[PDB]
């Protein structure tokens, strides 16, 4: 099973017990974004962040009334119709708001039951993605795909390390490709055990297919109300890539010597096969419409590495 | 019966029909459609070889001047790009695209390929969320019916064509029309079936490595390389991965006789078959430029994907 969650006196966590840290109910989310959540029905903001009042601009109590007709008069018809009761938690719908406080943010929205989850976070607003696409389908075997992928986030994304980290039937993982910014360690080649990733979060990273740590040493912010007022019970934020990081984790990027943190997932016949992981030494927020780039890439090598597989097998 | 191709009608081939099918060596036919401009040059030096007979207009320069120069100097900021990015030995399958400021013409699409020793030059005129949105809805499709409609009423959405169907090849090579979305007044075509010989076993090759092929008037007439054969090899110049390649006048007659204007189709590869087709209909000529295409190539293969993911579930 699971413990409960710190925030409701559950059992702080060692690595006696990796297996049952509820990663997906943290309580908070890591603070370059906002997030709300509202009732499916109502469009009634239910929870909110601490921090909603910097990016909304708008004074405290004012949103935890509020509905989300009123808030976002625009949107709140398009994500009835896009986000459909009982859809599943994995099917997201996005949009860029031209938000007064703030020049523009990227609103990213999903459904878990009766609730929305809304995420907010800074925006902006070419051919290297048509182009990295053809690379990676003329590369002519498994090896030169990994090469072609992990270069290619890297120029993309200037991120310090971008690895292919690949699993082994036992959930041992091996860097199988690396792409690194002259003066790292090379994590080529090395294999590592399969409780560093653990059995929960590849779970979780079979169905939700992108995470980060923008930054390794901020604090999380809390959610207020913690609880959902609907179940009073755990709000799950598995869906969500503002979700806050498990502390074990961010405390293995620090001894690492990273400061932000990105990972795919590679998933081939319904299982995870591998992630590109990237590394950055210092703190990094990768904005939202880079992040897709990433998302695409993650589905097109899926794509590939099956083709690829199949011409040695 | 299996034969192989004729030679083209500029080096004496026989003109096409019924019979001879699928005999008609689609790849070579020295001509381009009349929306972009198409250059071929020297792969090593950048000598400019062939280019099509408009290619003045779009470029803004004469023939002999174009001719007179290397790709070096005529595309200083791109050669070395170019030439990174398509190694010689690689595949003809591979593209590099880049878009240029061009002093008479606006922004031009650039796209490039290699083919042997030959790179391929083609410029078409170039021009929010809504592809994030529908890679999301594609994958929660639950069966490939669902998926299948999904597909089609999102391309109609991105391009506006009259008519988007997803066509699936059986084992024969015989297709059918599984899905479509279709402008108001128009006949349906979901459930019909079509001989296997309606796109011929040349073109279906052809489909296989080269995903996206397009015919933007159904009238219009194909523009001559000039010179029409390579003067590295006195030969035809291999034209299956360029998308201005002209198309082939039997298949122009067959669209025409449907009253469409414009055609483009999308291949769907799973397991190294062509396993279908997003194909689109528009009553009018119809020019899609080129960065919305590369929307409908993107989802080209995310349905790849989907489709065997959805097949999988299924047994
Ligand atoms: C007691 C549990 C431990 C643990 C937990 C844990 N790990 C993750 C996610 C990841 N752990 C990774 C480990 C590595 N990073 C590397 O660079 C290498 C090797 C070169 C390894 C082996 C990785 C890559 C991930 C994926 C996420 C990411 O890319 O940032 C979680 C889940 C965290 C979350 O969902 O927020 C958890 C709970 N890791 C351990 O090492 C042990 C001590
Ligand atoms: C003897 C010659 C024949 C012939 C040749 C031919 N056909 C193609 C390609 C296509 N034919 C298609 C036929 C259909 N159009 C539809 O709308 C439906 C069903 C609703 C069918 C069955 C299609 C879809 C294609 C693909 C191209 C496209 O999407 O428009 C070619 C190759 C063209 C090229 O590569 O330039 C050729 C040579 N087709 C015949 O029916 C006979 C007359």
């Amino acid at each position: 099973p699971f413990f409960p969650p710190l925030y409701l006196g559950g059992p702080e966590i060692t690595t006696e017990n990796c297996e049952r840290e509820p990663i997906h109910i943290p309580g908070s989310i890591q603070p370059h974004g906002a997030l709300l959540t509202a009732d499916g029905h109502s469009g009634e903001v239910l929870q909110m962040s601490l921090n909603a009042a910097t990016f909304l601009g708008q004074e405290p109590t004012v949103l935890r009334g509020q509905t989300l007709a009123a808030l976002l008069p625009e949107q709140w018809p398009a994500l009835q119709a896009a986000l459909p009761p009982g859809c599943p938690d994995a099917l997201q719908y996005r949009a860029t708001l031209d938000w007064p406080a703030a020049g523009h943010l990227s609103l990213t929205v999903h459904r878990v039951g009766e609730l929305l989850i809304l995420e907010f976070e800074p925006t902006e607003a070419p051919h290297a993605l048509r182009n990295a696409m053809f690379a990676l389908e003329s590369a002519p075997n498994l090896r030169a795909l990994a090469e072609v992928a992990t270069q290619t986030v890297r120029e993309l994304t200037g991120f310090d390390r971008v690895m292919l980290y690949k699993f082994a039937p036992d959930a041992t993982g091996e860097v199988i490709a690396e792409a690194r910014r002259e003066g790292l360690h090379a994590f080529l080649g090395h294999r590592f055990p399969a409780s560093d990733i653990p059995a929960q979060a590849r779970a979780l990273y079979t169905r939700h297919l992108l995470r980060l740590t923008a930054d390794t040493r901020a604090a999380a912010v809390p959610l207020d109300p913690v609880l959902n007022p609907q179940t009073n019970a755990p709000t799950p934020l598995g869906g969500a890539v503002l979700r806050a990081t498990s502390p074990m984790h961010m405390q293995y990027l620090r001894n690492m010597g990273v400061g932000s943190s990105l990972s795919v997932s590679v998933v081939v016949g319904g299982q995870l096969w591998g992630l590109i992981a990237c590394h950055h030494q210092t703190p990094y927020v990768l904005p939202p419409d880079l992040r897709t780039t990433l998302e695409y890439l993650g589905r097109l090598l899926s794509l590939q590495v099956q083709v690829k597989e199949a011409l040695e097998h």
